[PDB]
């Protein structure tokens, strides 16, 4: 329909970069997009291109591909794509992507605000490919190291970012004034579960479970631990994927509970509300996160809850005896022990009540969420630049971490993205404010240059 | 279509009754209905009629008539009427009521499980009228007094129930072996608000607000305190009822939140789950009530939340300046003081944040819920019959309160209904289990007689 | 929960029956149920049992088992079950069935008026089994023959009904004063299609297609002709059932169109509207059937249309080239020729526009509806009893066919059920008015006896 | 948020224009917008401005303001605004309008594709105001007259457009090579109804009914003739607007029927389908319009049908006697005579069945649709330029009417918009394809200039 906008120019890796971004998921992608738009005279009247590079450990752009369950839907309006809430005229809107694919009229006839996760990933992939010249894939960042252009001074004014090539194992280094860490989360596992190849986090569902359970027709016993959106999607999907299997949903809560996207509550995810949340005290922020927990954690989309309920009711129609059901839910349970050294294909899972019985399974899917602390390890050698006494990174409103002013130049800095819920609200790890935040980040990072 | 079933026979008030029920709301009505069905040879094979009387302070049957807001809907499936979950063959089902009115086919074409509150009240009224011979209306019960058929013994074996005729003020007494107290709740007011005729509880909305604000066209300022279903219904309704008024919703929470009727959670209201809840410890029961709070308290029907949100959005369309809106919501506020002695028509309401500004209004609707402690006052003179040391009534699973066995005959007793959430679960004060509980109560109370 | 009501007594087959019913599908079942209720003193105050028998060719009760597609839903509110609109107190209501199965509370939490076809069939099966003593299964009726108790007179006053035992092939005869023919429809095939085992009517989908296509993993090509509810259900289901197959929906219309159950239109299915429809002239009845055609024929449930549309859109997401899609719709087409004598597994289907290209397929499902003329063949030897000149059976309002009064006794007669759309409206072949019609039929047939 | 794009320059009215557009409703507005975008180097790489003027008879931009009923909703996805389907990057998209108003995030939380008609009008108004320099309001075009730059030749190469200033009555003339007529429809009245100020077309509902019925509290009798979307909206609205009135919906059909926007059917409104429709024969086009009639004419939005049905059911709850209802529907009726010369405030409306009774009313709203023939009158003096024998204007695919090539220069022409259903399909008079058609029109009209 139209031509794609001009590509960003790559930078030789031996040159000092203006910005180096760790990760090229949605959060980094939104920053690339906002930078493109900011450098677009059509979009910004005022609009040399900044020297920028993105390091991504995956071999190409992918969005949670381990959980790309068939049928899985976005839990957010497509209007909250990577550009529209910042500038609906952007070439990087979902609607413009659809138009470019010749699909916009057909999507309109769906009357849905919620694309398949598959389609939304391809949207983001389609955006991502327009930045290929400035993204280095298959590069896993392993550390950020402070640098001094004047080694005999006591002022840091750049950082060296070292990454391991995931194919060759070789170590590269790139130097930059500013670093963004946007690396999402790491799998959270209950500390009571032993390491076993049959015990698999939800994040590796689509990738590593079919490797373990190769025959989709075989009568497997498969359990799912958890009662959030991932637990539900996996529990529901196993029933299609392995149709002769016996599945068990194990949860410490009494029920799957619906996610709250009711319109007054949902305004906590508005981009303008980040100022409001950020400015509250630590205590009020903690109470606020708790009060709105049903919008984000340990909750399932009502539609999916209802579909699973109907499936269970259909089992009840066929057999009033719940102990005989092919697919069962076991609420208010916790796993107290996992026998997993026996000769059998199966582990023995021992269960008790979760208030203050055994299953034998071929695999246990563990849908217990994510931690967002992995940036700490990347930043270990830059900790000493923090103000005296700090043992945590303190991100400012504009997401730049606080550093000792007498140790670090004002031209140099490190920003965090996607790990700042404590300071910036429940929207921080989601897609909800990426469009606007990208804009804010470009302004924060490239502000002098673009003025 | 069919004839109504045989009426129950009245009892002369000077005779010793088998059962005397205080209140003829839904809970008592469900007991009348279950008794009728139990005495129906068509419904119960095994089926002299028990001597029974109901005392109701209203002049005729009415169901929360002060909150019969136009458009107001049931928040419960009609299948949970006063008989169906006990016996769908009962003549007292909602569907059979519709058939009797010649309306069943038209209701079917609505495709709704949720009747207007108006229609459901008329259903219950239609049931209630079939018990007119055994209900004494306009009788307000004021005390229950222990009696001894042998005054020189130390055993109580009946109770005298005294009521005040609401029209004549005259005091009547009726004697009975067994008493049921089913009197619902009393208005809960925040203790910080002064008594004023302009400050009116939600329960008296339809009755006493139009008496105060007589001219529906006048530009009143009207506030609503609270963020539950009643606050919402009243806030929304005032906008139709007084179209030129300026309304303000004052709430200490940050948002109206949706009621949870998602299907797995909603099973806590199943009749069979009362056994389960009752048998849990006090501590587990407390934690359970807390965990499922969003099913019952401080929550609004999503549909109503969404309609109010749309109304506010339409105001935003007309004027981006929220300070100028005719109808406004003020979240995270508490009332710190109410000036109400000035010469003006209006009170001055002083507001502060509810985290750890003034309105001038013609009336303040206070939608802050109910207490369920009024039975305590009726039972003051029977307290001494409790086991030594008890300062609260302890209802058994079958809702009969515990009494000292050496002080009270096994043929005599007092049952509580609708005030037992602490011991019987969130369904206790609702319509949810009335059909089944009525059956259980008839069995508990009339069990010997019906065997 | 309760006990089942008393069984009806069987009749020795050599005795003259009061009523003999051909078929024990829903329509006959509704008559059995209404008769039971009419003989129930609990339900009818006024209430020797009539001598009745039902002849059904299937070996046991089954409801369209060839189209019991997984997930398939009722297209009618459960309130229009086989008794409720006549008498909601009946033991044969859907809700009472649920209660008897201990499932009523769980069904309530579905919040649906539309059961799975599987569940509704089991409801009807559960009803049907209560009449086992008076139903002879595996009996295919082949003719109805006039009888004269006085052979030398010219008055017919009974009929002999002869049936072929489907297992033994043996012929039985039973004599009766009154006959009901309630045998539903026969498969309508386009006259241009040749007989071939690979060409299968929708009615035999679940039974005879898996016999033909034994391996569910094989890449079959399967076509579906038609664009009604059956075509849609089969088209959608093949995609799950044979996941590697290539399916093609062939339709002469341009689109699947949604069924109209909007509430004002839907009142044509009200039981009371049959009087209104019946009394209109032939011309007005014809125009009326045409005007409301979108309620009944060549239409699909919006929900199913939307799901199929989403599946096609998902194919579009993966591949913009519709010619490469696994599952395709070909609108405005007609089949002009079917090569089916070649050596290949597959038939060659030749297509042209349907306005005034070839597929090779392993099977063609033909979803082109039903005829309702099979009663004509059963009644061939009784035609001469019609009034002079009639070449069609003329059913009165009460569904008794017109006969020459001087040739047939007033105590003898034949009623038609389910084939009377022309005279009684679009509800005649559906479940919509079975409850009320059953009552009317019992009154019409057994009226003298029950007075 | 961003600045508005550059304004188009006005043209002195004594200059020969490139394009003169009659009407500035949605269709003309979409052409203005597409022209702006085509001249935008940001949107079109290749991008002297054409000399253009729009003549609109209203004093300012308004969209069907006589039917801007409170609550009225768009019946089309906002994605089908005036630019998005052509170019989602356009500054004239609905989403960009929302962003400019600071409302985009709040609209997102509505989760609706269907704005209030009020909001969508303000969207279009907001677009329209950006073309104020080239629109002359209060100008009613009365004729288009052929011109010859060489009067002694036989070739027309311009047209003079004459308009009457609606305030001063003065006549202006403007000359142009090309003319677009985009003037929408004129009120269709049944020819059997007499002229009376109490008989008012739906198009003048919000403007001229409250002038007639000044007191909203008065017990008026008001009838509505028709059963389409307008009849329904007016019938429903009168009940709020005049709460003590008795309203009557008079319709020749038996029921309000729902509009078909089911997704396969709805593809007839796709912009790409205009090529397909246009190329079909006259006969096939006629049959096609008939087949899809339920998408466009004599149909009501299911949601509105359902709301009206619920209102009627609520009347039934209060009173089983339909003859006493405040608001009544009278189906299958036609008006045979209107007494309207009597002394009373009210007309007497005589009714009969519509198959092949009197009301006395204060006003009759006539909701019987529109004609689209008014361009004929404007073009009367240019008819002779058509090819010999034509008595109708024949619009080409690109909407330019056919003219004799030897009588009219190739640089001169007349285009029709919004009146071409017969040749271009059911989307022609709607908003459905305005975005794309605007683009096509700009290309058709300004094609040489923009190359
Ligand atoms: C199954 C699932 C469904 C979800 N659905 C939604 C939804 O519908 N709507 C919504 O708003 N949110 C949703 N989320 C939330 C999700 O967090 C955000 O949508 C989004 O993924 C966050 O973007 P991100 O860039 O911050 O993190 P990520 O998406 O995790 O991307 C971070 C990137 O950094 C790479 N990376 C990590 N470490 C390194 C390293 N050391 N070196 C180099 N590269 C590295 C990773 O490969 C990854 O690509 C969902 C999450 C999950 C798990
Ligand atoms: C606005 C509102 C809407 C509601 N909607 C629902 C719903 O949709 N679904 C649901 O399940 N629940 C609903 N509820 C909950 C409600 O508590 C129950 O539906 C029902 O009213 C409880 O019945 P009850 O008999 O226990 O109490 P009540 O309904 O309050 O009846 C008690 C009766 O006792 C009488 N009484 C009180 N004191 C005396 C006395 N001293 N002497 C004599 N008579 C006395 C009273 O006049 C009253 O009639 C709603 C409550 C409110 C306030
Ligand atoms: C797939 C499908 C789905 C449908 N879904 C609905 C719905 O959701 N709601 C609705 O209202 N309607 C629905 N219908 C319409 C259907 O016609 C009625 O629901 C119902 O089946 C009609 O009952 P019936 O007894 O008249 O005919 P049938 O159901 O066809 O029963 C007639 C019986 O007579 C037996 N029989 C036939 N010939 C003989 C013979 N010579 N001798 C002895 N026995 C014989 C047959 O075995 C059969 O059991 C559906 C139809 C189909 C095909
Ligand atoms: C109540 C109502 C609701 C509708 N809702 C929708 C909807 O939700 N979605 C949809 O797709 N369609 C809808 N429509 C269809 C409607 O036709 C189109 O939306 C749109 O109005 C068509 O634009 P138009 O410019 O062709 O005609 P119009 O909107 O009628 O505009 C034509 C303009 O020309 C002016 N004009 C007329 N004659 C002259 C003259 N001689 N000289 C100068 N100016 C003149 C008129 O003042 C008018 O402004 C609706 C129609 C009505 C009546
Ligand atoms: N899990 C995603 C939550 C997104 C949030 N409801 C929003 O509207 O932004
Ligand atoms: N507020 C009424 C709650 C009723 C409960 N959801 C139930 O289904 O019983
Ligand atoms: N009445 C408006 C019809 C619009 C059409 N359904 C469309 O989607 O374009």
């Amino acid at each position: 329909l139209s031509l794609d906008p001009p590509r960003l120019r790559s930078t030789p890796q031996d040159e000092l970069h203006d910005l180096l971004c760790v990760g090229f998921g949605p959060a980094s992608l939104a920053i690339a997009i906002a930078l493109h738009d900011a450098l677009d005279p059509r979009l910004n009247k005022s609009a040399a291109q900044p020297k920028i590079c993105f390091l991504e450990r995956q071999k190409q752009f992918a969005w949670h591909s381990g959980m790309l369950v068939p049928g899985s839907k976005m839990q957010i309006s497509f209007i909250k794509d990577l550009a529209t809430l910042r500038d609906p005229r952007s070439s990087f809107t979902f609607l413009n992507y659809l138009h470019q694919k010749g699909r916009l009229i057909h999507f309109t006839n769906l009357s849905t605000f919620l694309p398949a996760r598959l389609e939304f990933e391809d949207y983001m992939r389609w955006c991502a490919q327009q930045f290929s010249d400035v993204v280095a894939y298959g590069e896993e960042v392993v550390e950020v190291i402070p640098g001094k252009s004047d080694p005999s001074s006591s002022v840091v004014d750049f950082f060296t970012v070292r990454s391991r090539n995931v194919e060759t194992g070789e170590i590269s280094a790139r130097r930059t004034r500013k670093v963004v860490i946007a690396i999402g989360g790491t799998a959270k596992m209950p500390s009571g579960l032993p390491q076993d190849p049959r015990i698999i986090h939800s994040s590796k569902y689509c990738t590593t479970l079919p490797a373990l359970l190769k025959d989709k027709s075989k009568p497997y016993n498969i359990a799912v631990l958890g009662s959030g959106q991932s637990a539900a999607e996996i529990f529901h999907d196993l029933q299609k994927r392995y149709p002769n299997s016996r599945t068990t949903l194990i949860m410490r809560d009494s029920a799957m509970r619906p996610s709250d996207d009711s319109p007054f509550v949902n305004e906590i995810f508005n981009p303008e509300r980040v100022d409001k949340f950020y400015s509250q005290s630590a205590a009020e922020r903690q109470r606020s996160l708790l009060a709105d927990k049903a919008t984000a954690y340990s909750v399932v989309r009502l539609e999916l809850i209802e579909e699973i309920y109907n499936d269970m009711y259909l089992q009840r129609v066929k057999n009033p005896d719940e102990t005989q059901w092919q697919h069962r839910i076991l609420p208010e349970r916790k796993i107290t022990r996992v026998e997993h050294h026996g000769p059998q294909s199966r582990m023995r899972i021992h269960l008790k009540s979760s208030k203050p019985e055994t299953l034998e399974v071929d695999a246990l899917m563990v849908a217990t969420g994510y931690n967002r602390n992995a940036h700490e390890r990347l930043l270990s050698k830059v900790q000493h630049l923090r103000p005296t006494g700090q043992d945590q990174w303190k991100p400012h409103r504009d997401y730049r971490v606080e550093m000792d002013p007498s140790k670090v130049s004002s031209e140099a800095g490190i920003w965090l993205q996607g790990c700042n819920e404590r300071t910036h609200g429940l929207s921080d790890s989601l897609l909800s404010v990426l469009a606007v935040r990208g804009g804010e980040m470009v302004q924060s990072i490239f502000g002098e240059q673009l003025e």
